[PDB]
Formats: structure tokens, sequence, C-alpha cells
RNA sequence: UAUGUGAUGGAACCUCUCCGGAUAAUUCUAUCUCUUCUG
């Protein structure tokens, strides 16, 4: 659940980054909580579980 | 630099144990210095 470290061949150096899966999971969790608290209707955005 | 119908990692105290201690009167007398030229 943390950021990874890059390592290229040319210099054996890199920079940290965040994969999209972490953001996807966080958005899924937040949307689930929002839909639960809105009883499946948040400003006209009706949804199924 | 992921690959997608599924990530409680905020899901974990560098914590625990150990006398900066021990010994000492702010006291007091013998020289110092080497080359002199027949004596």
């Amino acid at each position: 659940a943390y950021a990874r470290w890059h390592r290229s061949l040319k210099n054996n150096k890199g920079r940290p980054y965040i994969t999209g899966t972490l953001v996807r999971s966080a958005i899924i969790r937040a949307a689930e909580e929002l839909l639960w608290l809105n009883d499946g209707n948040y400003k006209g955005a009706i949804c199924c579980p």
C-alpha cells in the first residue's frame, strides 16, 4: 500500500510514483460510503450495489 | 511506472535494565653556574 521506487538501467536511479490501483481502490471505497449514506441516490446519480 | 468485477498495513511505542562515581591538606629552604693556563 505504499509508493514504489524506480531504477533505470542507464544510471541505476529513479523516482517514486503512485500506481493507479491505489487511487482506484480509494475512489471505490469513498464512492461506496457516499452511496450508502445517500441511500443509493446522490443528486440524481442513482446506482446499484 | 500500474492493469480493472475484491488492498482494515492508521494493522506494530525501539521498547526494557544501569548513583558521572572513586583517590588527593593550595602547600613550601639550599645554592645556582664550567673552563683555569705552565705560575
